[PDB]
């Protein structure tokens, strides 16, 4: 009757789809636990990119993608960069398959090396939020990034654009009911 | 003027905006990669010296899945997307997997490292590919999942990847080189190709 995302407390990849399915205003079910795993209007789709494309074509307003197709490029871009680039060089298979001490040094030298990319992009890209002053997949993606990276203890000062737009998302209800630390399967001494 | 693409003979993400903007018949100067002139352009909205990096009406844009996207909506035919919005996440869904999924986690034993990456995306891949795959990936007609799935199955016979347990991808992946559009993009026949591949 209702969708249903499967879900893991700690994945990014599973709250850039929470906050997309409330942004949207859907209602779904959690079935807590390949992550996230959406099931709705009768199919199943994997991989949190194509789930919030596909909700934004089937659930328009609000908009996670402007309608100049040259401003998607850039919303497209950041993200990607978010999901393809930083977020899978830190996956949960990659780190505990090399130590538990050095997992932290190499997901340091990834989230840096990003974010002194993404932060030159929004010198040129950001107003109040990643691309102009509407919230947009990039900001979806943003968040649960810098999220990871308070996680393992990078300084956030050299990224002073990525922190105001961090913090300007963090303020919305949308990031709010979707975080981490308000899940079903939160651990008790996290809240 | 034409569009310009920054791209790598051996960069399977290069590979696939070759393979779209052959598709979508677009004519583009390639400047293979790695003075100041060029330096500027390259890393305008690229700080991280990546390719591929394709210039076109008047913009940048990096990251292939995006770059897919915008020429897919600015030249709509041929569909690398399907019109059903549900047959659309299938599409997508395969090339994730693979550009967010199965490439990222690999660019001694890092042999046995790119193996054990390329063969479990595959045994996720061939299982999908049990249920949406006519011809190419979904249904019989090309789509933006075909175009990742060639430079990824490239990889795979370079890592020394045996396709016998893959036979629906490997059937794919030889329905797709037989086209123009994948031969013309080919990482073989590229300016910036050394010649001790060919």
């Amino acid at each position: 009757g209702k969708p249903i995302l499967y879900s893991y407390f700690r994945s990014s990849c599973s709250w850039r789809v929470r906050i997309a399915l409330a942004l949207k205003g859907i209602d779904y079910e959690i079935v807590p636990i390949q992550v996230p795993a959406l099931k709705i209007d009768g199919i199943t789709i994997v991989q949190s990119l194509a789930i919030m494309e596909y909700l934004e074509e089937t659930r328009p307003i609000p908009r996670l993608l402007p309608q100049d197709p040259q401003k998607r490029a850039i919303v497209r871009m950041i993200s990607d960069l978010i999901a393809s680039g930083i977020q899978p060089l830190q996956n949960l298979s990659v780190l505990k398959q090399v130590g538990q001490e050095n997992q932290m040094q190499w997901a340091q030298k990834v989230i840096t090396s990003g974010f002194n990319a993404l932060e030159k992009i929004l010198q040129s890209t950001a107003g109040k939020y990643c691309v102009g002053d509407e919230v947009s997949m990039a900001d979806v993606c943003l968040v649960p990034q810098v999220a990871n990276a308070e996680r393992f203890k990078v300084d956030l000062s050299p990224y002073p654009t990525i922190s105001h737009i961090n913090k300007e998302l963090l303020a919305l209800e949308v990031f709010q009911v979707s975080h981490p630390r308000r899940q079903p399967d939160t651990p008790a001494e996290l809240r």
